[PDB]
C-alpha cells in the first residue's frame, strides 16, 4: 500500500517541480513564436506531473482496486497526469516536424485510447480482463510508435538538418522510455504482481523524470525549436 | 440488469472492432493531407465506441443507479463514449464544408452539453428530475441539428458540388439517427422503463454502427474527401 | 449542507439561463467571422454555467467530504463548471489580442492547473493539506494574471485602439474578479470555514454572474470584436 513507496513519490514530486521551475526561468529569455510553443508544451508538462506525484505522495491520487480476491493499491493519478502529458509530449515531437493536423489528431486520439484503457485495465475487478485492456492499450503504443516512425522520420528529413537530428534523438529516447510503461504494468502491481509497488513506484519515477525532465532538458537546449 | 443484453454489446463490439480496421487498412492508401484529416477523424470514432463497447460488455461500464425507489442499471460507458465520439462526427461534417473556427465551437460547445447533461440525467435518482436534464439535452441536440441546417448547408451550396452532395447526405443521417437517440433514451431504462434494458441495448447498438460505422463508410468512399 | 443556499443557487440558474439566452439571441444579427467566434466562446460560458448552478440546485453537484473529524457539503460541481468555462473566457482575452498559439497554451494549461488543483484540495480529507492545494492553485492563478499583464497587455496596445480599449477594462474586470475566488474559498466552507456555505454561495454567485454574464455584456457591446 501507500507506504514504502513514500521517498520515490517525494522525489519524483521534488524533481517534477525542479524542472517545471528551470524550464519556467529559462523560457524568459524566449521570444520567437515558434520557440514559445515548445517552452509553453514542454514546460506544461512535468507541471502536470508534478501536480500528480504529490496527489500520490498525500495519499489522495491512491485507491483500492479488488480483484484475484485480493484489496490492491492502485495509484490512479497517474492515468490523470499521462491522460494530458503523454500528447502534450507527442505535440513536442509533431511541431517538431511540421505535422500535418491529420497526424497530429491521430497520434492524440490514439494516444487518448492507451491511456484510456490503460486506466480502464488499472480498475478492473476481473483479474483476466485486466490483461485484455493492457492488451488494447499496448496495440495503441505501437501504432503511435509506427507513425513516429513511419509517418514523421519521413518528413523530419525533409526539413531542416538541424530539426531532423533534435526529432530523430527525441524520437528514439520517447520510443525506448514509453516501451518500458507496458513492461512495468504487467509485471507491477496493477498486472502479474511479479514486482512490488514499491519497486514499481522507482521505475515509473525514473521512467517518468527521463520521458519529461530528461526530454524537456534535450529538446528545449536545441537550436531547433528557433526558424533561424 | 447485464446479462441478456450481452450479445448486443458483443455484436458491438465486434461492429465497431471491424469498421476500425476496415477504416485503418483503406486509409493506408492514402497520403492527401486533407484525406489524412477525414481518415484520422473517421477512424477514431469506431475504435473509442469499439473500447466502450467491450467495457459495458464485460461490465466496466456498467453502474446502478437508484431511483424509482429501485435499483437500475445504467450503462454509463455510453456518455464517455459519446462525449469523444460525437464533436468528432462533427468535426467531419464541419471539415466537409469547410465551416469557420467559430462555428465548430459552437457545435463542439453545445455537443459537450447535450452528452454532460445526458449523463446528468442517467445518474440522477430523483425520477423527475431525469428528464428536466433530458429536455435540456434535447435542446442542445436541437441547436446542433439547426446550425447543420441553417449555418451549414447554406455553405455547402457555396463549395464543391461534390461536397454540396456528400454534406447533405450525412447530414441527412446524422439528423435522422441522433433525433433517435432521445426517444430511445425516454422511453428505455434511462427514462419512463416502456422498453427493457435488453431492447433498449439492441436499439442503441444499431444507432450506434450506422452512426458511426455506416457514416464512415460513406465519408471515406466518397470523393469529396479529396481537393481534386 | 444543501438547503438554505438554495436561493443562491436558484438565482444563479436563473441570471445564468437568461445571460445565455441573450446571448444567443443578440448573436443571430451577426456574420462577420471574428465576430462569430466571440459569440460562440462567450455564449457557451454561462450555457455551462446555467447547466452546473442547476445541478447544484437539484442536488446532483454536491458531495460530503470528510475532513477536519466532519462530514463537510462539498459543491463539486462548481469545478466541472470552470474547468471548461475558465479557459474559454481566456481565450476571449486572446482572441482579442491575437495572442499567439504558444501563449494560449500556457494560459489554458496554467488553467486546467489552476481548477484541477482546487478541485483536489476541495475533496481532500486530510485539513491542512487541502491549503497546500490552494497554494499551487493561487501560483497558477497568479502565473494567469502575470501572463495577462506581461505578456497581453503589451501586445494589445499593438493593436487597434478599439481592441485596447476594450481588453484593458476585460483584463481589469478578469484580474479582479478572478482574484476573489480564491478568498472566498480560503474563508468558505472548503477552507477555514469562517464563512458559512450559505454566505460562500452567495458570494461564488455574485461573482460568476459578473465573470461571465458582466464579463460577456461588456464584450458584446463592444466594437472590438468586429475586424471593421
Ligand atoms: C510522463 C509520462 C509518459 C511519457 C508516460 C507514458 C506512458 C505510456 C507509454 C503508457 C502505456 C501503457 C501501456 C502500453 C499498456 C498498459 C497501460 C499503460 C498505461 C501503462
Ligand atoms: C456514436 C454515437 C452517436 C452519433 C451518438 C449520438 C447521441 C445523441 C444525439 C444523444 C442524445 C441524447 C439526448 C438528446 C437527450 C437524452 C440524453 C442523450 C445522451 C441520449
Ligand atoms: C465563471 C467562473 C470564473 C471566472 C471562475 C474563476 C475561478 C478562479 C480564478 C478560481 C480559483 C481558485 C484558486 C486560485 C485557489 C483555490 C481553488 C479555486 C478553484 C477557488
Amino acid at each position: 500500500t501507500g507506504r514504502p513507496e513514500w521517498i520515490w513519490l517525494a522525489l519524483g514530486t521534488a524533481l517534477m517541480g525542479l524542472g517545471t521551475l528551470y524550464f519556467l526561468v529559462k523560457g524568459m529569455g524566449v521570444s520567437d513564436p515558434d520557440a514559445k510553443k515548445f517552452y509553453a508544451i514542454t514546460t506544461l508538462v512535468p507541471a502536470i506531473a508534478f501536480t500528480m506525484y504529490l496527489s500520490m505522495l498525500l495519499g489522495y491520487g491512491l485507491t483500492m482496486v479488488p480483484f484475484g480476491g485480493e484489496q490492491n493499491p492502485i495509484y490512479w493519478a497517474r492515468y490523470a497526469d499521462w491522460l494530458f502529458t503523454t500528447p502534450l509530449l507527442l505535440l513536442d515531437l509533431a511541431l517538431l516536424v511540421d505535422a500535418d493536423q491529420g497526424t497530429i489528431l491521430a497520434l492524440v486520439g490514439a494516444d487518448g485510447i492507451m491511456i484510456g484503457t490503460g486506466l480502464v485495465g488499472a480498475l478492473t475487478k476481473v483479474y483476466s480482463y485486466r490483461f485484455v485492456w493492457w492488451a488494447i492499450s499496448t496495440a495503441a503504443m505501437l501504432y503511435i510508435l509506427y507513425v513516429l516512425f513511419f509517418g514523421f522520420t519521413s518528413k523530419a528529413e525533409s526539413m531542416r538538418p538541424e530539426v531532423a537530428s533534435t526529432f530523430k534523438v527525441l524520437r528514439n529516447v520517447t520510443v525506448v522510455l514509453w516501451s518500458a510503461y507496458p513492461v512495468v504494468w504487467l509485471i507491477g502491481s496493477e498486472g502479474a504482481g511479479i514486482v512490488p509497488l514499491n519497486i514499481e513506484t522507482l521505475l515509473f519515477m525514473v521512467l517518468d523524470v527521463s520521458a519529461k525532465v530528461g526530454f524537456g532538458l534535450i529538446l528545449l537546449r536545441s537550436r531547433a525549436i528557433f526558424g533561424e
